[PDB]
């Protein structure tokens, strides 16, 4: 309980967390549940990448590793192609990786 926002730093050691916090926040409002997995309650995490290239914009976009359903593995990637507009611009190419989860209880 009451950790912080700061595991999917903890993937990409080097980064800044007010930065990377950007992300996270930017995701998780395009976000969403696919409703056939939820009928059954289909659960667990996705771990994402993508790259930024030096032109300001995003790239490269796929899962890298999983612990669920492929349905779910593709929603939590979709969120990674609608948040990529909403991304920031480096002045370099680089790469990134999210932990996305989903889940229906509380824990």
């Amino acid at each position: 309980s009451e950790g912080a926002t700061s595991e999917a730093q903890a993937y990409n050691p080097g980064v800044s967390n007010e930065f990377l916090m950007k992300i996270q926040t930017a995701i998780s409002s395009k976000n969403r549940y696919p409703k056939m997995a939820q009928i059954r309650g289909i659960e667990g995490e996705v771990l994402v990448s993508f790259t930024i290239n030096a032109d300001g914009s995003v790239t490269d976009i796929k899962v890298v590793k999983s612990n669920t359903t492929d349905i779910l593995n593709h929603a939590a990637l979709e969120a990674i192609k609608s948040a990529a507009h909403l991304f920031p611009k480096p002045e370099e190419t680089v790469h990134l990786k999210i932990p996305i989860a989903y889940s229906l209880k509380e824990d």
